């Protein structure tokens, strides 16, 4: 076989899960957050996949 | 087989799940948030997939 | 087989779920949010798939 | 088989769900929000798929 | 088989659900929002699929 | 102060919420159920406050 | 002060929430159930407060 | 002070929450269940407060 | 002070939370269950407070 | 002071949390369960407070 990509690719066979991202956010997984009190200014309480590039 | 992509591709066979994103947000997964009190200015309480690029 | 894409594609066979996004938001998954009090100015309380690019 | 796309495509066979988006928003999934009080100016209380690009 | 698209297409067989969007909004999924009080100026209380590109 | 009750009482001051029940059911709280398919014979799908005393 | 009860009482001061139950069910709290498929005969899918005394 | 109870009492001062139960079920707390597939005959999927006394 | 109870009592002062139960179930706490697939006959998947006295 | 109980009592002062139980189940605490696949016949997957007295 032959393949040429510029990116971003994701090429496969017999594949149970696939995610391609440029951005941005993708949530595909099981996630449970239980929480009782959030205070403070300002605290990232429960972050799973996170990116902060403030300018 | 032969394939040429510019991106972003996601090419496969026999594949249970697929996500392609440029952006942007995609939520495809099970997610449960239970929460009782959020305060503060300003706190990211429960973030799963998150991207902040303020300018 | 043969395939040429410019992107964004999502090409497959025998595939249970598919999402293609450029944007933008796509919500296809099970999601439960239970919440009792949100305060503060301004706090992202419960974000699942999120993108903030304010200029 | 043969396929050439410019994007955004989503090509498949035997496929239970499909979403193609350029925009924009698509909501196809089960979603339950129960909520008791929202205050503050201005707090994104419960966001599932979200994109904010204010200029 | 043979297929050439400009996008946005969504081509399939044996497929339970399909959405194609350029825009715009599409709501096809089960959604329950129960809510008791919304205040503040101005807070996105419960957003499922959302896109804000104010200029 | 003085108080004598036989029950069921609920005596208070400065009190935001009150429920007295003998029975029977009382629903006073925020509740959101979103649901897509219920089958089976016979399955309690989503029960919040529940009592079954079949004889 | 003086108090004599037979039960069930609930006596208080300065009290934000109160529930008295003999029965029976009382739902006063925030609750969100999101659900996609229930099968089987017969399975209690999502039970929060539950009592089964079949005879 | 003086108090004589037969039960079940709940006597207090300056008290934020109170529950008295004989039964029966009481749900006063924040609860989020997100769920995608329930099968089997018969499986208690997600039980929070639960009592089964079948005879 | 003086107190005589038969039970079940719960006597206090300056008390943030109180639960009295004979039964039965009481759910007052924050709880988040996220779940993707339940099978089998019959498996208690996610039980928090649970009592099974089948006869 | 003087106190005589038959049980079950719970007598206190200046007390943040209280639970009295005869039964039965009481859930007052923060709890997060995230889960992806449950199989088998029959396996207690995730049990926090649990009692099984089958006869
Ligand atoms: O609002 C728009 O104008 C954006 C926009 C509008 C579209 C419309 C389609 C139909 C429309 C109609 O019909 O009206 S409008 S598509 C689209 C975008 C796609 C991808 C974008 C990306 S991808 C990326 C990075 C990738 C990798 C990085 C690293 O590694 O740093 S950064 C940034 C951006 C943007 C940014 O600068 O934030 S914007
Ligand atoms: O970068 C920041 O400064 C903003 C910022 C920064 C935070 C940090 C947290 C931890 C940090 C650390 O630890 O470093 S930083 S939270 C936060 C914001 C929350 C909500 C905002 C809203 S909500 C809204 C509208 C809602 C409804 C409208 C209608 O109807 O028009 S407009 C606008 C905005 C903003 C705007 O465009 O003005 S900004
Ligand atoms: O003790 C057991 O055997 C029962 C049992 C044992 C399990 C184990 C799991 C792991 C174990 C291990 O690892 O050891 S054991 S799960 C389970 C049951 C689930 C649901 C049941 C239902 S649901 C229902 C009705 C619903 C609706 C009705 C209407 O409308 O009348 S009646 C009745 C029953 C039962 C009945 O009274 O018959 S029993
Ligand atoms: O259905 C009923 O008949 C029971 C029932 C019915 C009532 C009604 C009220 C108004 C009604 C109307 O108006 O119609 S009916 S109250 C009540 C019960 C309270 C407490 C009970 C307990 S407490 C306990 C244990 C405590 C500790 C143990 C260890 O350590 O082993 S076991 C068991 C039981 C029961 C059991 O054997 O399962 S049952």
């Amino acid at each position: 076989k032959k393949g040429v990509v510029h990116g971003v690719a994701t090429v496969a066979e017999k594949t149970k899960e696939q995610v391609t991202n440029v951005g941005g956010a993708v949530v595909t997984g099981v996630t449970a957050v239980a929480q009782k009190t959030v205070e403070g200014a300002g605290s990232i309480a429960a972050a799973t996949g996170f990116v902060k590039k403030d300018q």
